[PDB]
């Protein structure tokens, strides 16, 4: 659907539906009781009758309202005025979009973006409304055969801003919100696709199409197994040795800045299109969710699509490290000692800790880009899920300023991350009697030792690690990819590009 | 809430709200056209404009409808006409109640009970509506300190019936639906109570209050541990021996028939207020759900309540076999050989198969009432959950007519059961080199060999066994007791008392 | 052994042994060459033959060195000059103490305290040396019947400081170091004692002896089961119900400040003398290590012993929440709903998550002291061990300044903690359909949800929680308590008492 911003009163609107809010208890909102006084207390009369107490989730749809230009007035329960946090705000917009679609409204004017949301300005509210509206419309039915497509008469939504002063921030919010929502959808699509269709070659193919769609700034390269071997990326090669799928590393280069002294921000996404655990096989229960083990590449692709659309004035390189981990007569095994691209040797203790064996070689490989900073994004350890659950991404880094920036972006964007420490006592857990290091450190500090492992390959540049094992998708009835952390990364890049989201 | 029936037209009601259906696609219910044709096509116009497609789940609330004597008109989507089964029908009524409760309607008149529902007459559609509506209002907040009580402005609902020829079947449907819904609530309340509060003594106490509330026809006796020993109920005693809670068997006698030859129907409910498994201890995951191991006794109590309310002209005795299975220094052990009340000996191989050791003695105990039929109700085997899932109760019996009466009742009441076979080959699985029989027959056929076991104690009367391990409760976010098989047993009693089917 | 400081040169010492450093490669320490020149290159000569490369862990004991007033000269490999972190520094000191004890040296003078250690001044270097030396001498043979008591001729060590200007900081360092080491030692002894001896009565007995030994500023109260019942601490009671050991909350009050407005700092330690998990029984493997489930109480006791010795001018109350979690006919069970002292109800899903059930009642109880700050210390979750491993303590709090003061103290003291987030999405995992909350929130974010659970009882004051499940003890061959976080808490108390940092 389309979005736009205007600055006008409810009573002057001539829409299929205007949306205004109501707070507990049956407390018409400022903007709404502007409309009440047009219909002569018609609305407040209905609220005295108990038609809408204002509880969250509650709604009231009025037709043929006395002296109201719009055909419908949709009132939404907003809880309690300032006492509105971002989370309840997102729900109010979700409800609005869903309610409107059970209606015949082909468009609507929404005054909810004017609500007081603790600490968030106009830009944030409009941007979050767009991102939430789009999230609500998501569906993954491309593999179903029944389905007669969903009902969506709502084709456009206009968000109202307080004064003409907010139209500018309002428009920026819409532009940004749509590009990030698109990056999120793309990542959710790639994540939800089965390993059956979304394999390393499928990712390479999406990478090429992205370049074709933005040929003035995007160039894609795809490195195969033979080139990997020539480059000495034996660790990455070992992981996919067992699978019949070819390991393919897709490099998407976006050039938005022409000065010769510009340095690129490199994003490295773990792309295990399926992870069975390998010889160190995973249990049966819920293993189909391992199709999400490539959600890091999914997010990096979404971010690139976002950067290209917004044409940011910076240089970004996204790597989709495609691979597949399968058991078999050619599978690598516990006990193997791999010679990484960097030259350091790694003793494999568990073949299911393969993401870091793919990433280490990509981390050495990306130094040819002389990056400003490298950030890897990966569904890496179950330990991180135990540590930070499904709500916050785990972050580790070898440079404090870069960590601070990523955490600030995670908060601004509402796609949170939390820093976990690295450190010598944890490095020691990787000691090996046979190679420079082992690929695991045992249960204690599992998410930290994995980051420590990665840090031995990133000493030549400032770097951060995002472990999205718990935030990349949900299980249960609503099993599905979240698209995280596209928003955190998009915010990060928006900040780097100079945009002031605080104004 | 309260329910009643009338037979009028929508247009002539003077209610806070009249409910009517709409079928896909946006086709107003005929019962409604008289009403539309009074507002000047006010409803049909809103419908072609897209306000209610008619899909199940959708609703449309209208106030100030042109010339309508009722203040609110609530239209509910019903899908396609004569393609409505009772499951969809119930959802429709469930939706109606929830939607009405979001308005200020103090009472309402509903015409949905006139919907065509496959195989169901007026009596069933009204009774089903009553039972479903009451199911929807269920809440268990007695142990919470927050809460401020849900919003129920709707204190009364009037169901409409086609003609005055259906008023009496409608009133009977309400009388029956209310009594059964109340038994189901009593059983759900008991099941949901913690083992902490709901122990054998609590069930006994509830049993005594029931007798007090209907002292004319109900007498309750409680048999404690000293008496059980004197009765020789050693098997029952061994299960609760490890627990500090005293084992208590509550016998509720309902006499609604004075004829010297009116043999009682005996209901025996497994009342394990907590089942840790004992020495054969259960795993931690979801063990909190073992407070539901007394759901058989909960159901029986519910039926006794139901029968007292309806004053059926039959004799029914309900036994609440209270007990607690705990591990400890005085707990019975795998290997023990128990001398059951029948005199037959039993080798205990697994202490978690304790419900049948509590029941075998109670089934011998009840032969003193010279029962015409005996029915045990028990959350007995994980095997039944695997066999019939959470939707259908497992049934076994030593008498075919009785088993057919029960299945029919299960169908009529929409609380289904399915008969499983018994047999000599399953009996052989209970062979012991040390006793007359072992208490388990291995994994193959676990629900059936449990029935075989019980059957060695029910040879002197017509008997049926209901394994409600999968139907007694549900888990997940909506964790809670279901109250089943109260409806099945109530229908069985109603049928024994002469219920015509009202056809 | 005893410690003291002095500022002198190596050549003028008349000790049984002087300890000096040697850097790699075979480079004689500046303080050394002074000493070499008296014996005339007699030392550098030996370093040329290669008698000490100077690598960490290497040593060289020299007797009758020409012209040296000291009989023995112990040279120690220190690695490389300024690039010495505190970690390697402590190792060098530990080595020194161990090596010295294989000789006849009855006393020694050590110039290693003058080594350059990144970010650590004279005060820290002397204090780390003292704590590490005492740490090295720890043994726990009180329950062994063989042995013949260790060989420790070295009854005194003197650390040299650069000039007389560092003498005072040196003395203060020794004073603090000794008191913290004593505290740490008491915590380790209590932790190491078997559940067989160290039960809740034992902890109470120790708390009473502490009060007796410092009757001027310390008073101890012991609250038993009858009292807890009268206080409404049913949550705490339920956890110990199953065990024959009476639950006992020992309260150690230290009044070091006579002013009316010196509000107390309250420390609460989980004192589960043994944790079998209860009905939700733990696995066999390494369950003996559950004797360490009272290390929180252990640390609070040691911290109290330390604040008593130093006589800090502040008020501190240390609570030792003793309890034992056993399975049995009287144990509380999964499903139980407890009414905590605060009045909030808690549904028990897992009995092994008992520490928080003991702590919530104690956290409510301590509000009677109107504390300025409350800090609980508990071996609480396996999740924490997974999240932060064995090296860093997990910290949660409801007041940021308190959290920052604690993180700062942990760094300063070399007993690290790392903050983890709390939050609404985590609180929601504790939702229950039967109580105000459940005691566990699932595996995702286990450490954090435990934090969220405790925080529901600490809203009336500034609070912090330390989960030392991973830092409190180590297993394997060197199995034993660590005494952490005694040093972190002591440093916290010192800073509150006005400690300088010493420039
Ligand atoms: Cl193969
Ligand atoms: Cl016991
Ligand atoms: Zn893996
Ligand atoms: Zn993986
Ligand atoms: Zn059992
Ligand atoms: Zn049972
Ligand atoms: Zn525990
Ligand atoms: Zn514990």
């Amino acid at each position: 659907m389309e979005f736009s911003v205007k600055s006008g009163s409810p009573e002057k609107q001539r829409s299929a539906c205007i949306v205004v809010g109501v707070f507990e208890p049956r407390r018409l909102s400022p903007i709404a009781e502007q409309l009440d006084k047009i219909s002569d207390g018609y609305i407040s009369a209905l609220l005295r009758r108990g038609e809408l107490e204002g509880k969250p989730g509650q709604t009231l749809l009025l037709h043929h309202v006395p002296n109201v230009l719009s055909e419908r007035i949709l009132l939404i329960g907003c809880g309690k005025e300032r006492e509105l946090d971002e989370r309840q705000y997102k729900q109010v917009i979700q409800k609005t979009i869903n309610t409107l679609n059970d209606t015949g409204s082909m468009e609507a004017v929404c005054f909810l973006t004017e609500l007081h949301v603790k600490g968030r300005n106009n830009y944030w509210k409009v941007r979050q409304a767009v991102e939430t509206a789009k999230e609500t419309l998501y569906s993954f039915d491309q593999l179903k055969t029944n389905k007669s497509e969903p009902r969506r008469p709502l084709r456009k939504m206009v968000f109202n801003v307080p004064t003409r002063r907010e139209l500018t921030s309002g428009e920026r919010a819409i532009q940004h919100g749509l590009a990030i929502a698109a990056g999120i959808k793309a990542a959710k699509d790639l994540g939800n696709m089965p390993p059956n269709i979304c394999n390393a070659a499928y990712l390479a193919s999406q990478a090429r199409q992205l370049a074709d769609s933005y040929s003035k700034n995007v160039i894609t390269r795809v490195i195969g197994e033979q080139q990997m071997k020539e480059l000495g990326m034996h660790s990455y090669l070992a992981v996919g040795q067992g699978s019949q799928n070819e390991s393919l590393m897709s490099v998407i280069e976006y050039k938005g800045n022409a000065s010769e002294d510009a340095r690129p921000i490199v994003l490295v996404g773990k792309g295990l299109t399926f992870d069975s655990g390998g010889i160190s096989i995973k249990p049966s229960e819920g293993m189909d969710e391992m199709k999400y083990d490539m959600c890091g590449a999914a997010a990096v692709y979404g971010v690139m699509r976002m950067v290209a659309e917004l044409q940011l004035p910076i240089n970004v390189i996204g790597v989709l490290a495609g691979c597949e981990n399968m058991p078999g007569g050619r599978a690598y095994r516990p006990g193997d000692v791999l010679t990484t691209m960097s030259g350091q040797t790694v003793e494999v203790l568990n073949t299911d800790a393969e993401g870091r064996l793919v990433l280490c070689d990509v981390l050495t490989y990306v130094e040819r880009f002389e990056p400003e900073a490298v950030i890897d994004v990966a569904t890496l350890t179950g330990a991180c899920v135990i540590a930070l659950g499904h709500h916050i991404t785990g972050l580790m880094a070898n440079h404090n300023p870069l960590a601070h920036e990523l955490i600030a972006a995670s908060e601004q964007s509402g796609d949170r991350a939390w820093r976990l420490p690295l450190g010598d006592e944890y490095q020691e857990q990787l000691e090996s009697n046979f190679a420079d290091m082992a690929n695991i450190g045992g249960r204690p500090g599992g998410a930290i030792t994995a980051g420590c492992f990665l840090s031995r390959f990133t000493r030549k540049y400032n770097w951060a690690h995002l472990d999205i094992a718990g935030t990349a998708w949900r299980s249960g009835k609503a099993k599905g990819a979240t698209g995280r952390p596209v928003a955190l990364l998009a915010q990060f890049l928006l900040n780097r590009a100079g945009f002031n989201g605080e104004e």
